[PDB]
């Protein structure tokens, strides 16, 4: 699924994820723009042999479980596959996990060289949210 800037917006506040962590909406519509350009389905293979999966393109060195990460962990207990999802749920569960670790929306490199710092709420203009 491919959402729109402000569905996505929506979606994301229900999930509780508006000032999680202290992270503004507009950060999270931002990192999600540039790490999947709202494309759930996205998928990204990584120089280390990870992938990244979905809206906020989580990686499977940590994170998610995709059967062929050497090593790694599946600390948000789910298949990789399930954060391509249509229902951005377990992409907000794992997330809120993720942006808990330590560095904040630091773990997001895109966010950290296009988001942060920026007029983050601009990604929310003109939204009914
Ligand atoms: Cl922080
Ligand atoms: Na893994």
């Amino acid at each position: 699924k491919v959402f729109g800037r402000c569905e996505l917006a929506a979606a994301m506040k229900r999930h509780g994820l508006d000032n999680y962590r202290g992270y503004s909406l507009g950060n999270w519509v931002c990192a999600a723009k540039f790490e999947s350009n709202f494309n759930t389905q996205a998928t990204n293979r990584n120089t280390d042999g990870s992938t990244d999966y979905g809206i906020l393109q989580i990686n499977s060195r940590w994170w998610c479980n995709d059967g062929r990460t050497p090593g790694s962990r599946n600390l948000c207990n789910i298949p990789c596959s399930a954060l391509l999802s249509s229902d951005i749920t377990a992409s907000v569960n794992c997330a809120k996990k993720i942006v808990s670790d330590g560095n904040g929306m630091n773990a997001w490199v895109a966010w950290r060289n296009r988001c942060k710092g920026t007029d983050v709420q601009a990604w929310i203009r003109g939204c009914r949210l």
